[PDB]
């Protein structure tokens, strides 16, 4: 079971879940001039940059560590945004489109 090919699938799964993100509004580290108390109790920014640096380093070495740090886009914004607001929907949106783009990948994955 061999890693360039795996590593393969983890970007593309990565590509299909960015163009969920229509607004681009997880691509990027949450903008901490325009957020600045999100660190008070976000203990683990992430967002789709970031997990590209982590999967170019060799952090993500299997699906479940790769899936984790999805989970914690959408955890996030789920905990910083109150539930009537556009963003706390957003990641609500996320986690179903993301939820099936993963279910394949993961699917894929196992046929390696
Ligand atoms: C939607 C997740 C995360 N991203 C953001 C990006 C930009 C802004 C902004 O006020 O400009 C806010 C957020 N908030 C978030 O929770």
């Amino acid at each position: 079971m061999q890693l360039t090919p795996f590593l393969i699938l983890l970007r593309k799964t990565l590509e299909q879940l960015q163009e969920k993100d229509t607004g681009n509004i997880f691509s990027e580290p949450v903008p901490l001039s325009e957020v600045p108390d999100y660190l008070d109790h976000i203990k683990k920014p992430m967002d789709f940059f970031t997990m590209k640096q982590n999967l170019e380093a060799y952090r993500y070495l299997n699906f479940d560590d790769f899936e984790e740090d999805f989970n914690l886009i959408v955890s996030n914004c789920l905990k910083y945004n109150a539930k009537d607001t556009i963003f706390y929907r957003a990641a609500v949106r996320l986690r179903e489109q993301g939820g099936a783009v993963l279910r394949q990948a993961r699917r894929q994955a196992e046929k390696m």
